[PDB]
């Protein structure tokens, strides 16, 4: 089986880590627009017409399923490709409302949304959650949290107070923080440090990770039993920084 | 005169203000790239090219000579830019060199350059600046300045946090700055106090406007109002924050 994988850029090698675990495929095609990456602070009408775009640059890869790894890309273009694809293209935020609906039974837990601000504007995570009968939701457009973690300032106090910036006007003791963004897995850790030292929490509250919730859909979903290649063949592609893009991949995938 | 004014996005209004102000030109065609900004984390071969393609936005309006507002196309961009253009294409860097002239005498001033990482990498700034006979040249890439004023956070702690991130580790106490990036205009003063502040100066480091530059460069070699503004993202909100902010 021969997938792809499309990202506004580097940002997708956190989702694509799970699904490489996971053993799901035998050959994937990571693919970054990283030329006009960031997507997050971005219009719909511009995200949408990227993510048609994407579809262009995998038709001769002949992928017989793309997974859209950007959230940002997910909330406001998933429809619109979804639309011209003949192929079924899987987002990062439905598999997380699912991980959610299955592991959160009380529908009046606090949650709360992290994303990029075109992400959290789209209420595409609210919309879903409100859907699934839950009645307690917060979102928080953490926009800097991008560009800080690309400059790979994972701790400090920068971070620390950049969390104090977008977490002190919270009103709510979160159960379940959603990492509804590429780039927020690699502060997790930090994240539930600010909040179990900075709020009145008796337990740490669930992170949801993009990653681990499409892997958990895709299994269910195309009964697929973890049992692809051991050492699947991946090609990365970008439409800027592709040597630094491979370069990555080695350091950070081994591959 | 009909120009046009170019940027990777909103962040040229801090030139554009300046152009307005002197009351150059009887018309300017601004465009910005909103949907591929930034262009200072990324590498040259893909500015340069993001700079060829702007070049084809202006032939149908005719411009007679561009402004690279840019400072990261401009240090990247403009020597391919102007090989393919008829038209003369003005960019903010020697501009700014011309004002430094002008305005530090001492070649022993210790002149400090800011901007985005593909701006600092370049060296555009420094070189130019050897050429030219100064002799103490530092430069820093203040890459988060660029988000954070996109943010709106032109004060306070988190700013706070940024300035002294980024310039804690410098060894030499600058006596010039240049604001080599769109952006960096809008913390002007907080760059000003955090000196101030954080050092006994009696009078603050000389800040250097990639705006007042040229204007003052156009007035020279040019012997030097309709305005209208174009983007790849998303255009009505570039004309609302033009509204609201330059009042056009
Ligand atoms: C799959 C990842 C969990 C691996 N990983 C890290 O574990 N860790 C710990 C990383 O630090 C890492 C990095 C990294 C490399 C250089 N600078 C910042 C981050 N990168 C590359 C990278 C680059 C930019 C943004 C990214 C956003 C989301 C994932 C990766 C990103 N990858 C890193
Ligand atoms: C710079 C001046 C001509 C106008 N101006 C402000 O004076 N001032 C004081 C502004 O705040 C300002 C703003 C602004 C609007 C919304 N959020 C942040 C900044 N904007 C729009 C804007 C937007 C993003 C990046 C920009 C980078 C450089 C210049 C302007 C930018 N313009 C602002
Ligand atoms: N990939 C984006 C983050 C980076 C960007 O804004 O392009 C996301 O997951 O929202
Ligand atoms: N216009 C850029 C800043 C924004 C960007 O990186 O594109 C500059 O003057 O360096």
């Amino acid at each position: 089986m021969k997938i792809g994988v499309f990202d506004s850029g580097v940002g997708g090698f956190s989702v694509l880590k799970s699904l490489l675990k996971a053993r799901l495929f035998d050959e994937i095609i990571y693919y970054g627009d990283s030329a006009r990456v960031p997507y997050g602070t971005k219009d719909p009408t511009t995200i949408k017409q990227f993510g048609l775009e994407a579809l262009d640059f995998f038709k001769p890869h002949e992928i017989e399923l793309l997974i859209v790894a950007c959230n940002t890309a997910s909330a406001l273009a998933l429809e619109e490709m979804q639309k011209y694809s003949k192929i079924p293209i899987v987002g990062v935020i439905e598999p997380s409302i699912l991980a959610i609906k299955r592991q959160v039974e009380d529908k009046n837990a606090p949650i709360l949304v992290l994303g990029t601000k075109a992400t959290i504007q789209s209420n595409a995570y609210d919309n879903a959650l409100k859907q699934q009968g839950y009645l307690n939701i917060s979102h928080l457009a953490t926009s800097l949290f991008v560009p800080l973690i690309e400059e790979s300032i994972l701790e400090g106090e920068l971070l620390e107070t950049c969390m104090h910036y977008y977490f002190t006007p919270l009103e709510i003791l979160p159960e379940v923080i959603i990492l509804g963004c590429t780039h927020f897995p690699l502060i997790a850790q930090k994240i539930e440090g600010y909040f179990m030292g900075h709020f009145a929490l008796p337990t740490p509250p669930l992170l949801i990770h993009s990653g681990d919730a499409i892997v958990e859909y895709l299994q269910q979903k195309y009964a697929l039993k973890n049992n692809a290649c051991t050492f699947p063949k991946v090609e990365f592609h970008a439409s800027g920084d592709v040597i630094w893009l491979e370069r990555q991949a080695k350091e950070w995938l081994k591959l």
